[PDB]
């Protein structure tokens, strides 16, 4: 596939490619109705069809989706366009992932019970493979979830049920652990778990009764630790979960938004000493916000030199947002690139437009740490391109399954009936482009080149305006494709006109419901508040001259907010067009903001 | 009100009879979308003009793309049961779905909006919105709520979510403001009234974010909040849905159920007033509305006069419909102003309203008597993917006060959230799914002049195969074999076995029923049409107890028999077809059925 061509493959921001999509839709549609085609006699025949009443209930359905129609196209966002749009969220999904679901769900499979749905069952159970061969995970396994808030409640119940398991067998059959103390059985790992459980046979039905599912002994099992800036879903998930958000345990971040691995240390080894539990912790591939990808690899090393002290975690990876970049690693037959490979095969694959060095040291290393944790987060309608609603969860070890079924499969998921439509969406986006650097690497590379198109340029902009000079600063450099910034006034040390000023910056740069006039430069904003970053940002904010005591008295600081999902900034001519209207743009903004 | 919709024009068809409606109406919306990339903020230039689109590589891209969709297409058409055919196939699934919601799905999905917040899709979360408000004035809610969920089972989750975290609150305040419930004894804060937990909520105003840190969402306390009782049939989706909660498999206590497979409430009540006793909370009880393989409808009515009984004596408990089934069916009782019907009207609004062909009475009293009392359950699952006829995947749950909500939302006057997902179980949900339902209910509305009539339509069905299957009589290879339905359905649910005339081996009736499901049903690569398809299932003791020892001993087996085979194997359908309400429809097929069920049985016995 060296020389796929991405602009095929959607439908495109002014819908270029809208007649390629119709054809083949109609082409589906069909072969689907000639299926449901090719018996006797019609139930319903011409003499129904041409009656009054009929011709009517056609004109009202018309009239409801007449309605319909008017609401959608009068009342969404302008559709994202590339090169003005800078903000945080994409609409945009693969076309054979659309059409695929546009004909899948005519037959309305529900893939819980593989009878409704032979092909999308083996089409979700191929997808879950695939997950498991993208994560490195030789005996692994994955589904698709509902989303990927569901996946990390997943994901969590699999580790309440994991650590719960040593205790259960023992009360099951004490011979099984025989010899362990308490504290041993809270800090066995998870394969030694496994395997024993395979060893305890025909009594497994017998130890998942008295295992975290009969609800008893949830406290004991210890401490759920998760970056200071989580997203919302894993306290939602601790609550659900039963383990409560008493448990939950937030993990300082550093000056790089990536979670403090010498703070986790301390944390784990301030709760062991008091013979607390650690029940797992979650690392971050792509922050919601910054896109910081934490040491995945760092908390690893930080696991086996701990387990010599009798200390073990699980860990789960939330790569909601970051999960198919790891099809950046993967060459043809989906080996993991060493480093020093890595640009070089880039380039044969045209992954990026220029043979430079794009990828971070540590996010490679990161990365490449995934097969080592217990489960991964990843979700098909984020940078997977695949329309909502598709999650998905991968787990390390496919015998984990049996610790949450229930008595193929609907006994392995925590949630009930899914859309077999969904299944082949995922499917078809997953075979259209191979989970490495011949498909999504491609997608995820150009996404990547964008952002650092955006980066570049950010950094060096200035601004006369109304006697004043204005400055950009970019944020960090951005370890995957989200990129934010500042605007200061030059000299002005006031953290709270800073935040005021890049407030009606983002008023004057994005959409109001309504909105009719194209804007050249649309961006989206977030506050970074102390309660959820605590001092992360002070690094960055004495950088810029402002003073301790005056991040404090501030509390925030608001920041303008970039997510490059648009495939189409990765080529310097592309990017080079849209630059100087965007500093045009951006000056005009100014102006109006201070007039 | 819409007295003369045909129901024969919102349906694809079973032979794609309106395939072609179907592809025009489509191909009119992805137009109007595809206009509205193009020119609803006109810009310049294109991204993808002729030069990228006539490049080798792009077409060779493009034969790519056609390849995979080609063999998705082989591999859905190979392997997918044969679609189902009205008057052929009386077993437990449909997958037909109404129009209007396919082409809602269709063409919202190319704007691909996310409605987990309003910002991000406007007018698919404003859709959410009154499909919730839709689903609290079907089910009787003055000022309820709904939201639609992944799916029914997490609906029930959701629905345990609410019981678990209301459950605590009253300790929670205690701990918080100990002022808020003076007087009050544990016993008593672990019997407070919903209503009454929620306005103590209002009043503790600025100090209601302590109070939730210290509810069940800290993870403590869980274990004292009591009991979930469920029929003895319950749906999984129950036990798994404790263990996932935190409460844990060991507090979900089956109530048995009675010859009409309905929860017995004097076993309720029993199981209830001994908990009582030892100062064991009930956390909540849930009533079925259309259960998994009888169709029955639990007296929820009788569930609330108890609970009125028990409430004079300090016992309080918590009521969710599981209605995943049974929900849309609401609708029959429902007149053109959303207002209940009074049960000596019924006959006469749906002959008015043509929800039945015929005017005869099809609504048992105490079905009517359940549906009735659905507006005093706190909370209420739904399932516009079943009943609803919208595609998978489409869950809904109902709250009975808006005020709820605030139990269990995050932060990350009761208007439209700014963050759904603040309110909700799940994370992100398509607006597509929101766009379906929504064009499905505006199509039908959920009372007599819309889904009455299409919820009345395969009621009629079921009640048309019901008195087909009463009296059938087959002489097969010698012996005698007659047909002997369950129950007359509570909705419509269809189940029967057959039996050689004085035979008494239950086990042997058994293996009969078997091998006919063998005869009348599909396998993979089925290319020869059936002329009859049917379900089946096992009623075993384990989940069903004695509830089938009248009927099995009302055919002449013995006590000691029923023990000894220790299940009964019944023959299922769930009628869900539109077509089969028609006399004229029906009629045809009856002798056809019969010819092919003798057919069945000549094999079987050869
Ligand atoms: C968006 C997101 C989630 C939740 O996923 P949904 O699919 O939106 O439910 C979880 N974690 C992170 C890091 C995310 O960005
Ligand atoms: C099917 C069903 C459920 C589960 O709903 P799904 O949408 O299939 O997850 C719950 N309760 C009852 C009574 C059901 O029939």
């Amino acid at each position: 596939l060296k020389d796929l061509d991405l602009n095929a493959l959607f439908i495109g921001d002014k819908a270029e490619n809208g007649q390629l999509y119709k054809d083949l839709l109609n082409k589906l549609v069909d072969e689907h109705l000639g299926w449901r085609k090719n018996s006797d006699p019609n139930m319903i025949g011409p003499e129904d069809q041409n009656s009054p009443a009929f011709k009517k209930t056609v004109g009202h359905m018309k009239t409801v989706l007449d309605q319909l129609s008017e609401r959608i196209r009068t009342e969404s966002v302008p559709w994202h366009s590339a090169g003005r749009y800078w903000g945080h969220m994409n609409s945009e999904t693969l076309m054979p992932a659309l059409l695929a679901y546009n004909y899948a769900m005519l037959w309305n499979g529900n893939n819980v019970a593989y009878e409704s749905s032979p092909a999308t069952s083996q089409m979700e159970e191929e997808v879950g493979q695939e997950f498991a061969r993208l994560m490195g995970y030789d005996y692994g396994w994955g589904h698709i979830v509902a989303d990927g808030s569901l996946a990390n409640l997943e994901g969590l119940w699999y580790a309440r049920n994991i650590k719960s398991l040593p205790f259960a067998m023992k009360e099951v059959n004490p011979e099984l652990v025989a010899g362990k103390s308490d504290w041993e059985l809270l800090n066995m790992p998870t394969k030694e778990i496994m395997d024993l459980l395979e060893n305890a046979g025909s009594q497994i039905d017998e130890v998942k009764k008295r295992s975290a599912r009969s609800g008893k002994n949830l406290q004991r099992l210890g401490k759920w630790l998760v970056p200071q800036t989580k997203h919302y879903s894993w306290m939602k998930a601790a609550d659900i979960i039963g383990i409560g958000l008493d448990q939950v345990v937030p993990v300082p971040i550093d000056s790089n938004y990536r979670m403090d691995i010498q703070a986790l240390e301390s944390i784990i080894r301030k709760y062991a000493a008091e013979k607390t539990p650690i029940l797992g912790v979650v690392g971050v591939a792509g922050s919601t916000e910054e896109g910081a990808v934490d040491g995945i690899d760092k908390i690893v090393a930080l696991r086996q030199k701990l387990q010599k002290e009798g200390i073990y975690f699980y860990l789960h990876v939330d790569a909601a947002y970051g999960g198919y970049a790891r099809a950046l690693f993967l060459d043809e037959d989906d080996q993991f690139i060493p480093y020093k490979n890595l640009q070089k095969v880039h380039a044969e694959n045209h992954v990026f437009t220029e043979d430079k060095e794009y990828i971070k040291p540590e996010v490679y290393a990161a990365y490449k740490a995934f097969d080592q944790a217990e489960s991964i987060t990843i979700d098909p309608h984020k940078m997977g391109y695949v329309p909502y609603s598709a999650g998905g969860i991968v787990i390390q070890d496919i015998r984990m399954r049996d610790t949450i079924s229930y008595f193929l499969l609907g006994a392995y998921i925590l949630e009930g009936s899914k859309a077999g439509a969904t299944a082949a969406s995922v499917w078809a986006a997953h075979h259209t482009l191979p989970l490495n650097v011949t498909g999504y690497g491609k997608l995820e590379g150009a996404s990547i080149e964008g952002a650092h198109r955006y980066y570049d340029f950010l950094k060096n902009l200035k601004f006369e305006v109304a006697g004043k000079r204005i400055s950009v600063h970019p944020l960090i450099s951005p370890d995957f494709n989200m990129v934010d910034y500042v605007l200061k006034e030059d000299g002005n040390d006031d953290l709270i006109e800073m935040n005021r000023l890049n407030h009606a910056f983002y008023e004057q740069a994005s959409y109001v419901k309504g909105s009719l006039y194209g804007k050249e430069y649309i961006v989206s904003h977030t506050d970074f508040a102390i309660p959820d970053y605590g001092d992360s940002p002070l690094a960055f904010v004495e950088s810029l001259g402002f003073s301790e005591v005056e991040w404090r008295h501030a509390g925030k600081v608001t920041i303008i907010r970039a997510s490059v999902m648009t495939p189409y900034m990765n080529q310097r001519e592309n990017f080079d067009y849209f630059a100087p209207r965007i500093k045009k743009a951006i000056q005009a903004d100014l102006e109006k903001v201070y007039a």
